């Protein structure tokens, strides 16, 4: 499958694409305002994620730091990034189907739209001003709005026992972005697409 990643923000982001143990395609690239980066992701990819990183500094070897979503200081991510990160999530060609969603389970940094460019499913979007509205205890100094699990590390927020309910904090993400996962056992907002669909991820789809 091919994914077009478009930076519509007025500021530069550093896109990243990983499946946790490996980079997807190059794994990461700078996107200036307006830039598109086209990547190819192998069919059958399970547990792939795409996110934006903000305020990054890399040297000439692709080593440095980002204020949100840093993946151990590399330009080209192999691992997932540090919260807060709004996440495009996908599993491709799972019994003839592609599954996509957007998740606020690891917090929110940049608004995002995740849409198919081929036929036969709708996209999903989280474009509200979550950083502006973020409750005070969740505000990350780096920029961004943390999830309650990252900040408090309780069973309840992290659903570590597999039973957990919505909370004051997850309710805030869900109120602003009803189409994004707001906690681990949220009612699924996954979208089912035909196997081998293609996609576009747009950062700042509105701005």
């Amino acid at each position: 499958a091919t994914f077009e990643i478009v930076n519509r923000c007025s500021y530069t982001v550093w896109a990243a694409a990983s499946k946790g143990d490996a980079a997807l395609d190059a794994g990461g690239r700078q996107l200036n305002s307006g830039e598109s980066w086209t990547i190819n992701v192998e069919p059958g990819t399970n547990g792939g994620k795409i996110w934006a990183r903000t305020d990054c500094y890399f040297d000439d070897s692709g080593s440095g730091i980002c204020k949100t979503g840093d993946c151990g200081g590399l330009l080209r991510c192999k691992r997932f990034g540090r919260p807060p990160t709004t996440l495009a999530e996908f599993s491709l060609n799972q019994y003839g189907k592609d599954y996509i969603d957007i998740s606020n389970i690891k917090g929110f940094n940049v608004p995002m739209n995740f849409s198919p460019t081929t036929r036969g499913c709708r996209g999903v979007r989280c474009a509200a001003d979550i950083v502006g509205q973020c409750p005070a205890k969740l505000k990350a100094p780096g920029g961004g709005c943390n999830d309650a699990c990252t900040v408090f590390q309780t069973s309840e927020y992290c659903c570590t026992t597999g039973k957990c309910g919505p909370t004051e904090y997850s309710r805030f993400f869900k109120r602003l972005c009803p189409d994004a996962f707001s906690y681990v056992l949220d009612k699924p907002t996954t979208v089912t697409c035909p196997g081998s669909s293609n996609y576009r991820v747009t950062f700042c789809p509105t701005a």
